[PDB]
């Protein structure tokens, strides 16, 4: 059988 | 089902 | 059943 829903997207990513 | 849901996303990469 | 989800994306970079 297939496998389970795609994980949440991650936080953005910082500047300086 | 299959899986339940993924793990959540880490931050991004930060400034250089 | 299924194995767990794929892992979330990781969120979007800064800038200089």
């Amino acid at each position: 059988g297939p496998q389970g829903i795609a994980g949440q997207r991650g936080v953005v990513g910082l500047p300086g």
